[PDB]
């Protein structure tokens, strides 16, 4: 099977299929903005191992690493805050291929990942203007299992992909912004659930060409001061969508580049990410 | 022969060359976000019913009816919803008339008018009502689902292959007809009746479009409907206009056209918002059944 | 050969080979719908020449005409119009040559220098009155040079392309630097420095037609002030990030023309919304 091909299937199903071991390197940048107004530029650098057993089993192991750094801004004044590079929730999942493409079926593959509560949390970070630093993931475990369909119509591929989240309830220390208390509570982080399309072409033997769109929803999420009960935060729920366009470039035999532009559509998606993979099969 | 090619024409004309009677059933997803009031969330679905009769491939006849459903949220701090559980739309019905056979040298040119009549719920006379909460946020007792009028909206499409790529484009524009109301205060404690006119409007797009295989074509196309602003006359005042009303909403749409077997014809969009007053993106798939 | 191909590489590289004399007339409509809302509608004429010397050397002089419509509301709603009637921009003009032309293993590479006059209306000298300015900027009032970069190269049917270049600009002064209708402070003005890049990929689809993908960005440094008082002052928020995604066509109308339209979309607060052209070179 051609090369372009069999990296357009890994990229698509998240399945890397034709071989056994492969280490993965992601660079990332990511960019927002606001009205005052809040600029901030992210970088991300992943870290990713995997193992393949006969293409019907799947197994990773996945640790984000995050420089961040915001800009506040609100009277004529202007003030920085940063985070030098830290992990990062640390991540593994486990995938089974139950369908393989005939004529008449898709390549189907259903998967499952479990994240830990390892960046730096924001709940008991203190402070108009301006937080004492900046986290690198939301305090909690979440266990998410998701499922791919991918088929070839020469010579269109086209492919989706749904999957929901669970977070963990969990309790905390410190829940307060103000400087001046320490009040500690639990959190019910809201569910949510993702999805998204997309088709693929190869464009010859080394190169292939990607168009996708996803969208991500995210339900409202409650607080338990200790003392008080439930209630929800305002402003919480989410939807963040996303328009795609990406390559796929056969480097050496085993090398791969995979360049990525992911347009939001939505505020609550920062503004572009171009992102730049590096996967490596031994 | 076609059956790519035809699904493409169909499409991207606004007029269904091939067979003779047909019904294309649509269901579309949007959300909105804008910015007394901080933010307004919404999620709007519709469901579209659409029977048509082609004849000949000279003339077209059309008829549309939208179900409404939607959910918005209404935030200060604090945060209220409203819905709309499903109610009928603005009814509307097309004529189409194809003035030029697409040739060696000419496009496939389409002159047409679409006329539509008020039959959902209109924005007036729905009263802000304050609750309840943060005091000073207002929220308001329901939600529209037409815009209370009647309008013509006559229009023109020119289609032409270069092969393999088949350029296409569209100009229209929209006359709303003067209207008048019971009431057109959102204040519960008054009641003022008047008439109100819609700005009119006009609406242009161009794109590219390919058959990737037999069955499959795929898509890339933009567009910009731009809208003069809107007035209100109470009892017995005069016309003021009404500031913020007018419009500029551009789109950029990705597509495609998939033959599930003949008859059926599985049609994806998504269109992004690239203004403030187009949603942020727009999803639809829609389903020409072929009799 | 194909027509196709060099139409696509003019576009991709800035560079056109294959003529000798060339005269482009372009057409663009901006859209702003900022944040009061500053909503405002610009067309830019470019008037463009060129002379290629034997696909190796190339010189062009452009001059930009440009009208505005500005629309503010109030906030601290009414609105109130402003415009500006077609008047010359900031004309410029670009050397260039090819330093690597493409074989089997080298990419297509042209390096440039773009020097930009500051002949159009300054922003500096205008003036507020009530809340909003008694007229609009042509352009940005500074000199400025630009050198440039960019690699072409064909991967059969794909040609990735890609470019980058840096703006530095020239400090100056004025004999009026505020926007109080009451007061007029002298100043010397250093508009910030601003680094530019953007990647793509481009197909032939037939004899005459080419389509092509790319996105790009702009980062410029804050901008600073010296009023005669006076020492150096950063302006809070001069800095910016212009993010673009683009969806372009070449056709070719005859053997001299070629039509180009291009769609452009801001992908952040400090872009248009979008932006739509037509360009239309044309070689004796
Ligand atoms: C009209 C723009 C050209 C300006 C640069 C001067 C070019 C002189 O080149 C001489 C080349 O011919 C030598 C034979
Ligand atoms: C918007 C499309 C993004 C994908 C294209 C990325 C290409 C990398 C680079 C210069 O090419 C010639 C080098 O040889
Ligand atoms: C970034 C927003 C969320 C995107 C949602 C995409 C669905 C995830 C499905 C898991 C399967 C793996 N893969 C690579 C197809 O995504
Ligand atoms: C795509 C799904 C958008 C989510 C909007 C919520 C509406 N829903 C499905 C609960 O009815
Ligand atoms: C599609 C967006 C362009 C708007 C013009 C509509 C004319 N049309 C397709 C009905 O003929
Ligand atoms: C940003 C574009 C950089 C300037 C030089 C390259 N280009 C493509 C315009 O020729
Ligand atoms: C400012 C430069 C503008 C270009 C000058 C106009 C030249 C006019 C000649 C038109 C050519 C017609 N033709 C090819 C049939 O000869």
């Amino acid at each position: 099977p051609a090369q372009s091909v069999s990296n357009l299937y890994n990229e698509a199903s998240g399945f890397a299929g034709n071989g056994k071991f492969s280490f993965e390197t992601g660079i990332t940048y990511a960019r927002y903005d606001a009205r005052d107004r809040i600029k901030a530029d992210n970088w991300t650098l992943d870290l990713t191992g995997r193992y393949n057993l006969d293409n019907r089993w799947q197994f990773d192991v996945n640790v984000p690493v995050v420089y961040r750094e915001s800009t506040y801004q609100s009277g004529t004044s202007e003030e920085s805050v940063s985070r030098d590079p830290t992990i990062g929730d640390v991540n593994f999942g486990i995938a089974y291929k139950f369908l393989d493409e005939s004529a008449t079926m898709p390549d189907a593959v259903v998967s499952v990942r479990v994240k830990a509560p390892t960046g730096k949390e924001p709940f008991g970070i203190k402070l108009m203007y301006v937080p004492e630093s900046l986290p690198t993931g939301n305090g909690v475990w979440s266990i998410t299992p998701g499922l791919s369909m991918v088929k070839t119509f020469d010579p269109a591929v086209l492919f989706g992909s749904v999957s929901y989240t669970h977070n963990l309830e969990d309790s905390f220390d410190d829940i307060s912004s103000d400087v001046n208390q320490k009040v500690g509570g639990k959190v019910r982080l809201g569910d949510s659930f993702q999805f998204g399309v997309g088709v693929a072409f190869a464009l010859n033997e080394r190169m292939s060409m990607s168009f996708s769109v996803s969208d991500l929803i995210q339900r409202k999420s409650k607080l338990k001061p200790d003392g008080g009960g439930w209630q929800s935060i305002v402003s919480s729920d989410a939807n963040a969508g996303y328009f795609n366009v990406g390559m796929t470039i056969a480097a050496s035999e085993n090398l791969t580049i995979v360049p990525n532009l992911a347009i939001g559509m939505t505020d609550d998606a920062p503004d572009f990410t171009f992102s730049l993979k590096f996967p490596y099969y031994f």
